[PDB]
């Protein structure tokens, strides 16, 4: 009714593979054992900055359970070695104490209805959705760090726990980009939804993930 209407994108089954893309960057710390680096907190960082110190890896296809909380760390201020969740194809151990991640691709609601998001971070995370406020339809790569004013916007300490409401239609795959900062210790990525008339919070994505082929003319 008076609800978030994002738009969404349409493609032939032919033109559609499961899961989202993934890209990893360097977060270095100041130095090493305010021994983190301040900036990803510049208004910067989310549209540039991010990329200035390299990347290190990338994935496809990732989907399902994509969240985590690791609080087991016992020294911050060092990098710590460890690796992602399966789902995101990643093999390596990864930074994971320090590092940028980007992920995108289209969420596809099973059905139509109003859907609640959660996000709970440690350092940050930034949530965009829709062709209007992630990428634009079947030009991912290309628009990929063309997008607006943040649908949720999660740091730690004092923002850390965010939702936000969006009516969607059974249809459409909708543009979906998750951008995640750990600065140091602990990593908290947590980004879960109930669906219409749902009451408990589900963390699994499995069936509501998907790309495009990126052909350019709005699919
Ligand atoms: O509490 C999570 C928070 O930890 C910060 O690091 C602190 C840590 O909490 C404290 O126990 C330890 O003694 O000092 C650390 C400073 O390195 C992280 O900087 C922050 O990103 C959060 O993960
Ligand atoms: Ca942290
Ligand atoms: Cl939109």
């Amino acid at each position: 009714a008076h609800y978030p209407r994002p738009e969404g994108c349409s493609s032939p089954p032919n033109a559609v593979s499961v899961g989202l893309h993934m890209d990893l960057y360097n977060y270095p710390y100041l130095y090493v054992k305010q021994c983190w680096n301040p900036e990803y907190q510049d208004p910067n960082f989310p549209r540039y900055g991010y990329k200035k110190y390299g990347s290190f890896g990338s994935s496809d296809h990732v989907n399902g359970k994509i969240s985590w909380d690791h609080n087991e760390f016992k020294e911050g201020c060092k990098p710590i070695m460890a690796r992602l969740p399966t789902a995101y194809n990643y093999p390596a151990k990864i930074t994971f104490s320090n590092f940028t991640m980007v992920l995108s691709g289209y969420f596809k609601p099973k059905s139509t209805g109003l859907y609640k998001f959660e996000i709970h971070a440690d350092d940050f995370i930034l949530f965009n959705f829709g062709s209007k406020n992630a990428f634009e339809c079947c030009n991912r790569e290309e628009s990929i760090d063309n997008f607006g004013p943040y649908v949720a916007y999660a740091m730690w300490p004092n923002e850390a726990d965010q939702e936000l409401e969006v009516y969607l239609f059974e249809d459409s795959y909708y543009p979906i980009r998750l951008f995640y900062n750990n600065r140091d210790y602990h990593s908290k990525f947590m980004v879960g939804f109930y669906p219409p008339n749902t009451e408990e919070i589900t963390y699994d994505f499995d069936g509501y993930l998907y790309m495009l082929d990126d052909t350019g003319n709005e699919c």
